[PDB]
C-alpha cells in the first residue's frame, strides 16, 4: 500500500467535504479523485462488514459500490494519523450540476427530465443498498459529459436507511424538509422526495425555490421561469408540506412528466455536444 500508487493532480474542491484532488492511478492511469477527510471533523463513525473503526461515509460508499454507474464508486481507502483518504472514480471530462446550471441557466424540460430520471435511479439504488444519501443537491451530482451519465457523490452526511424517524441532520438546510425545520424530525424517503422536489425546481428554473426558514415552512412554490404545468405539478407534489402527501419514487417515475426520457447517450448527443 501507500501513495506511491497514485499521482496527485490539482485540487478540485474543498469544504465541509474536506478536500478533493485529481489523481491518476499509476498502475494503469485510471483517472481518480483523492478525497481527504480530517478525523476531528468526522462526527459519524461505523464499522466494516468485518469490524474495524471507519467513518460512516466509507461504510455507505462500500454498500453502494457496484457496476451501476449512477453512484460514484469507492476504489480504495487509507487511514493516516489525522485523516482518511478515499480514492473515488473520476469521470473525465466532467462537470457538476451546479456549474452546469450556473453556466447554462434553467434547463430545458427534456434535459431536466433525463437528468432527474437518472438521479431517481441513483437514489433508488442507494435505497436498495440500505443507504440514505441525505444531501441530494446539484453540487452533489456529477455529469460525465461524454456518456451523458449523472453520478451521485458525497455520502458524508448519509446514514444507514431505516423506517423509524431521524432526529439528526447535517445536510444542506435549503434542501431540507419543513418537518426538519420545525420539529427536528424526519423519515428518510419522504425527506429525499422533498430534496428531489427542490432539485427538480433548481433544474427547471435555474435556482432553488427557497432561501429562508419561513419559506420552507410555508412551502408556497412560485415559478420564476416558464415551466410546463405537468412539471409544476410534480414539483409541487414532491414539495407537499405533509410527508405522506409526497409521492413515492414509483409515483414520481410514473408521473406524466417523466414519460419518454432520453437515454443518457442521446442526452449527451443532443444537449452536451458529445
Ligand atoms: O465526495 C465528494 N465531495 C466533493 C466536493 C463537493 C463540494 C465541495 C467540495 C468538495 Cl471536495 N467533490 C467530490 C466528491 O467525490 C468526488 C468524486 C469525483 C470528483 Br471529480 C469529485 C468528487
Amino acid at each position: 500500500p501507500l501513495e506511491s500508487q497514485y499521482q496527485v493532480g490539482p485540487l478540485l474542491g474543498s469544504g465541509g467535504s474536506g478536500s478533493v484532488y485529481s489523481g491518476i492511478r499509476v498502475s494503469d492511469n485510471l483517472p481518480v479523485a483523492i478525497k481527504h477527510v480530517e478525523k476531528d471533523r468526522i462526527s459519524d463513525w461505523g464499522e466494516l462488514p468485518n469490524g474495524t473503526r471507519v467513518p460512516m461515509e466509507v461504510v455507505l460508499l462500500k454498500k453502494v459500490s457496484s457496476g451501476f454507474s449512477g453512484v460514484i464508486r469507492l476504489l480504495d481507502w487509507f487511514e493516516r494519523p489525522d485523516s482518511f483518504v478515499l480514492i473515488l472514480e473520476r469521470p473525465e471530462p466532467v462537470q457538476d450540476l451546479f456549474d452546469f446550471i450556473t453556466e447554462r441557466g434553467a434547463l430545458q424540460e427534456e434535459l431536466a427530465r433525463s437528468f432527474f430520471w437518472q438521479v431517481l435511479e441513483a437514489v433508488r439504488h442507494c435505497h436498495n443498498c440500505g443507504v440514505l444519501h441525505r444531501d441530494i443537491k446539484d453540487e452533489n451530482i456529477l455529469i460525465d459529459l461524454n456518456r451523458g451519465e449523472l453520478k451521485l457523490i458525497d455520502f458524508g452526511s448519509g446514514a444507514l436507511l431505516k423506517d423509524t424517524v431521524y432526529t439528526d441532520f447535517d445536510g444542506t438546510r435549503v434542501y431540507s424538509p419543513p418537518e426538519w425545520i420545525r420539529y427536528h424530525r424526519y423519515h428518510g424517503r419522504s425527506a429525499a422526495v422533498w430534496s428531489l422536489g427542490i432539485l427538480l425546481y433548481d433544474m427547471v428554473c435555474g435556482d432553488i425555490p427557497f432561501e429562508h426558514d419561513e419559506e420552507i415552512i410555508r412551502g408556497q412554490v412560485f415559478f420564476r421561469q416558464r415551466v410546463s404545468s405537468e412539471c409544476q405539478h410534480l414539483i409541487r407534489w414532491c414539495l407537499a408540506l405533509r410527508p405522506s402527501d409526497r409521492p413515492t419514487f414509483e409515483e414520481i417515475q410514473n408521473h406524466p412528466w417523466m414519460q419518454d426520457v432520453l437515454l443518457p447517450q442521446e442526452t449527451a448527443e443532443i444537449h452536451l455536444h458529445s
